[PDB]
């Protein structure tokens, strides 16, 4: 089956993909997204359903960037493959998404993709929205 994003992400944060089914499949957007930790069948290597599902089953893929999630290599290697799919941003492909006040500095990799700032007062409630419609493009 195919989707309209893979959320990348570690496990704690977890419970901010579960706010984004909540925000994104729960509502009139009516997104399909693939939470590997609900999704992705047991029995599946960890790096080629990286490669048959981001690549190929999945149109985008929203990082949930976090101080936990540079710690987690399974979601380093997926961002640096979003990035092979399409290095340079042109096919915006990768969703990096900050909802979370950092002690660490944001992914060295990351710092020309637009990143979506939950953690901004000003600009949140643009969030869903501009998450949403960015993940319903073709």
């Amino acid at each position: 089956e195919r989707f309209d994003a893979f959320i990348c992400y570690c496990p704690s944060d977890i419970q901010f993909v579960q706010e984004m089914i909540r925000q994104l499949e729960q509502t009139n957007y009516r997104l399909k997204l693939c939470v590997s930790d609900r999704d992705v069948l047991p029995g599946t290597c960890v790096w080629s359903i990286a490669s048959e599902l981001i690549e190929k089953r999945c149109r985008r893929m929203v990082v949930v960037v976090s101080d936990d999630y540079l710690q987690s290599k399974e979601c380093d290697f997926q961002t640096k493959f979003a990035l092979s799919l399409s290095p340079g941003a042109h096919q915006k492909r990768l969703i990096p998404i900050k909802y979370k006040a950092m002690k660490k500095e944001f992914p060295s990799i990351l710092r020309f993709i637009t990143v979506c700032d939950y953690t901004n007062p000003c600009t949140k409630s643009w969030f869903w929205t501009r998450l949403a419609k960015a993940l319903s493009l073709p």
